[PDB]
């Protein structure tokens, strides 16, 4: 039963139902599957003077590049979190794998910053948002470990920008320090504002994995590639190597070699997340 001939949905049904508790890490493919995507049409269709103007390839990309001014910044990531954060809509696999989780314990932690858990309906305190969240602010500055929101001057910024630049009037300050507000997110070089909200998602967390360091625990890796393995990917490595009876479950349609302690406890799902996610639901609610 717990071990590493069944379908791929028919197998995940199988350890799932087994598994004492869950640890879910949640990465960029899970949203991609459900049409989410951060290349090809969808952002061509809606950063198209970007694209002309930067030759960018993809949103991703896009997010992270140092513009000009803060002017052009802030015209940029109004569009990106309109599309990302505040408009878009539920995803099916977010729904499907809900309805699987309510009957286990468990606990996510994501690198995704988008809406999908709160249009989902998914309880805050289960959901860790190690990356922050795209309808936050922090200061450029980061000289306080504060996060701010207002949605109403991200639509503003929709509306009055014009040939990529928002006015002036509407880039937003730190209230401390007076620096432009950036959007929240993590950086290799100036990391991330971490307020208290994030400390006590951290613990909750923290106090999760420390229950769970025995026992059949299913480390389950969803849409998590090479992008920052340090935040799911080794750390989920390192936890199964650490517990016997743990499991280390990837729902990826790409092979990332598993280091030589886990071979043993790992179990690759390739098929399409959505598509597996939907015919695992079924299965386990019989
Ligand atoms: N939705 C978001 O919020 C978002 C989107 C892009 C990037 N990011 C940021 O950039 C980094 C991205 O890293 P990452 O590890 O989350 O993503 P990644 O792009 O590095 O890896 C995504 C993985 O999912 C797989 N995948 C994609 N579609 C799939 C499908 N239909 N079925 C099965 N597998 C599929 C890919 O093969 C890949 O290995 C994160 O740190 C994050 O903060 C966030
Ligand atoms: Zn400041």
């Amino acid at each position: 039963n717990w071990t590493t001939n069944l379908t791929q949905a028919e197998q995940l049904a199988q350890l799932i139902k087994e598994a004492d508790a869950l640890v879910v890490g949640i990465g960029a493919g899970m949203s991609a599957a459900d049409g989410f995507t951060y290349i090809g049409p969808r952002f061509e269709t809606a950063f198209p003077d970007f694209i002309a103007k930067y030759q960018f390839l993809d949103m991703l990309q896009a997010s992270l590049f140092d513009f000009e001014d803060w002017q052009e910044y802030w015209a940029f990531q109004s569009r990106f979190v309109a599309l990302n954060y505040l408009d878009q809509p539920v995803g099916q696999s977010y729904l499907d794998l809900k309805e699987i989780l309510e009957t286990k314990d468990y606990h996510i932690i994501t690198t995704n910053a988008d809406n999908a858990f709160w249009v989902a309906g998914y309880d805050p305190h289960n959901i860790f948002h190690i990356q922050g969240e795209y309808g936050l602010w922090q200061c450029s500055q980061h000289c306080h470990q504060q996060t701010y929101k207002d949605d109403t001057v991200i639509r503003q910024m929709i509306a009055e920008q014009k040939n990529m630049k928002v006015p002036g009037q509407l880039i937003p300050h730190c209230p401390e320090c007076e620096a432009p507000f950036e959007i929240n997110k993590r950086n290799e070089e100036k990391g991330m504002v971490e307020d208290a909200d994030f400390h006590a998602q951290k613990a909750r967390y923290e106090a999760f994995l420390s229950e769970h360091k025995e026992g059949k625990v299913l480390y389950l890796e969803i849409g998590v590639g090479h992008t920052t393995p340090q935040f799911i990917k080794h750390p989920f490595w390192k936890r199964v190597s650490e517990n016997p009876n743990a499991l280390f479950v990837t729902l990826n349609h790409k092979h990332y070699r598993i280091p030589l302690s886990i071979r043993r406890q790992s179990l690759e799902l390739t098929e399409h997340i959505a598509q597996l996610i939907s015919a695992t639901k079924t299965i386990y609610q019989k």
